[PDB]
């Protein structure tokens, strides 16, 4: 297994906005509760799951585990930077697997709730 994505770097300033606040307090909470959240709450263990080509195909892995630690350490500059990590987490499941698989359908159901909940983030960002 490779190192997981890092959740803080001492050279990057820390910034919090009202949207990043609502993103960890509400959206993540709902997404972490979903029925199909358990395969995406931590970095994929390609060894125990016997996926030897996973990290050779997925060059930018992502999970809600690291997304949460990034919201907590203020790794993200704005809300856009966080939303981009969910899209990449979803598309990873779509790139590595084939259409119509179960894990694909679990990520699709999990994405439809994500796009629904981020429509609740404040339309005007406040620092
Ligand atoms: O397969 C899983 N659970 C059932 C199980 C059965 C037997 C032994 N061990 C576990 C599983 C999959 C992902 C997970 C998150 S993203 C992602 C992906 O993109 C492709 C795969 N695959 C490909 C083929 O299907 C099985 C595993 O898995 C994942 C994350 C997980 C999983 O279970 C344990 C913890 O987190």
């Amino acid at each position: 297994n490779p190192p997981p994505p890092e959740t803080s770097n001492p050279n990057k300033p820390k910034r919090q906005t009202n949207q990043l606040q609502y993103l960890l307090r509400v959206v993540l909470k709902t997404l972490w509760k979903h029925q199909f959240a358990w395969p995406f709450q931590q970095p994929v263990d390609a060894v125990k799951l016997n996926l030897p080509d996973y990290y050779k195909i997925i060059k930018t892995p992502m999970d809600m585990g690291t997304i949460k630690k990034r919201l907590e350490n203020n790794y993200y500059w704005n809300a856009q930077e966080c939303i981009q990590d969910f899209n990449t987490m979803f598309t990873n499941c779509y790139i590595y697997n084939k259409p119509g698989d179960d894990i694909v359908l679990m990520a699709e159901a999990l994405e439809k709730l994500f796009l629904q909940k981020i429509n609740e983030l404040p339309t005007e960002e406040t620092e």
